[PDB]
């Protein structure tokens, strides 16, 4: 079996290629020492490993790794996945939410790095800890889907009352703008975390469409598993990159871009 | 006299010109009938008007009054500030960090809109509530300047371990990422206020320098009233408009560029 590693900074995604077919599994950063222990015991014809932890499992285990950079990586390997799931893309702008996002241009050729923005999965982790006291991903992001942002969020129309407003009223103005005029609402848990995703999704969205628009595409793909388990973050997104005339993407198994990519480019 | 009203989402600007002189005045949105009331006992030779609560005003007003787009107005008054002040700029971006962010080109001839975001005033001010259950802009403010954000928030060093970074190290990866690698002990007021503050500055100075990259000028400047007494957020804004190769200009009385450019356009 060939073994592709993506080690980042919350998640380990592991990609195992045997007969021309893959199996794809995750573990968690913190149990770095599990995935070290197993790749020691497995018949391995290449490992290929990329991102921030990386160097940490070939320093650890007892056979020797390929290392290659995140950034192209990711690119090779969602190159790969757009084709296998039937796009073809002449350029696009993508977008990759992971602990944080790293957003980048590629021209149909190569790839080159043109954003990033500390506003990802790590910031919902970690803010929503901070408003919920949540530290379960999956809770905490279940716990965001039903939310309701009135009450904590101000949009355009609420600052522009009675007042013609110079771009669309429905626009968030001012994420968490709105709570200091509700102070007699319950700020519940839920519509805090879904605040959260909110300001997260669309700060994404914003610095994508930007570059965007400055590269001369319209086409916008997101990866990272900051989607993984939150439909909310998916709809915020894909939603605000519609309404700035551009196209999103998904793709099945995204977050595994660089994984694959490290393979390939080995 | 002559008087140009900003009434923006939180905070009504006033500019009074006569005898060849400018006075500024403040008031609290929540307190614009206050201010109508007052308007309507002053002898007034001009009153111009803008902000999303012009509309207001100028409903419950007893004499004729001018109302300008804020953009515009905007535009008008920084220039006219940014002359007065010794700052002879061909080109800029300027960023309006109101109770949400408005980001603008001057190429010399006009401002054009290139984007916007909710991580503004509104943002430190809600989710400062949220955090430290602070109501007082002056307490709020003051309490974060003495916060760190180490405990919070993750830098790019931290996910690439004991390895040379593909981006500098220094950079914030993601915001708030630090915090469930802090879970023993309560994080205080001034460390989350001061993360609340670091995360509305950088995703204001990331949007600027992009779209300063995008429409070639070196030169974003920046207003709104959510820099005053926030010396950390002038600080967060500046240090990464350099670092990016980008030159970040403040004017005195920028949060009054509104309401100056408002008295101009008449
Ligand atoms: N099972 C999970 N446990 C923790 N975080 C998860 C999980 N699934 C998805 N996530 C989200 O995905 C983010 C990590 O995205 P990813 O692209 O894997 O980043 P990295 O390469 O930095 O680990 C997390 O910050 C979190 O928001
Ligand atoms: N006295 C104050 N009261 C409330 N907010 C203030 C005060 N002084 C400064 N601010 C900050 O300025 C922000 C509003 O900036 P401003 O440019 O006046 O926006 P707007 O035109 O929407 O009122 C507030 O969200 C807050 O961060
Ligand atoms: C001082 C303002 C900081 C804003 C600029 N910050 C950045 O560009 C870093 C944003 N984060 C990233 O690009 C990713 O988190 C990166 C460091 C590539 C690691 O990838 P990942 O493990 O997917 O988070
Ligand atoms: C759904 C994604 C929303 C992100 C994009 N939102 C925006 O561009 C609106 C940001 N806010 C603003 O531009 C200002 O708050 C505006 C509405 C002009 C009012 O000016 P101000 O009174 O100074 O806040």
């Amino acid at each position: 079996m060939k073994v592709g590693i993506d080690a980042g900074g919350t998640l380990i995604k592991i990609v195992q290629e045997q007969d021309n077919q893959r199996t794809f599994k995750t573990e968690l950063t913190k149990n770095i020492d599990q995935v070290v222990e197993w790749l020691n015991q497995q018949q391995i014809e290449k490992l290929c490993l990329t991102g921030g932890n990386a160097g940490v499992i070939a320093e650890n285990i007892n056979i020797p790794a390929q290392i290659f950079v995140e950034f192209d990586a990711a690119s090779q390997g969602l190159g790969i996945l757009l084709k296998e799931q039937g796009h073809d893309l002449a350029d696009y702008i993508f977008a990759n939410v992971g602990t944080g996002t790293s957003l980048h241009y590629f021209d149909g050729q190569s790839q080159r790095r043109v954003g990033g923005i500390g506003t990802g999965g790590g910031m919902i982790q970690g803010l929503g800890y901070l408003l919920s006291q949540i530290t379960d991903y999956k809770q905490l992001t279940d716990m965001a889907q039903h939310g309701d942002r009135n009450t904590i969020d101000l949009k355009v129309r609420h600052i522009y009352k009675d007042t013609e407003p110079p771009i669309p009223g429905d626009l968030t103005a001012a994420n968490f703008g709105h709570v200091l005029h509700h102070l007699d609402a319950d700020f519940t848990p839920s519509n805090k975390l879904a605040a959260v995703i909110g300001v997260v999704g669309e700060v994404v969205t914003t610095m994508a469409i930007t570059v965007a628009r400055e590269f001369k595409t319209e086409n916008i793909v997101y990866i990272g598993s900051s989607f993984h388990n939150n439909a909310l973050l998916r709809k915020v997104v894909e939603d605000y990159t519609v309404l700035r005339g551009c196209k999103p993407y998904y793709v099945e198994n995204g977050a595994f871009s660089g994984a694959i990519g490290a393979l390939y480019l080995e």
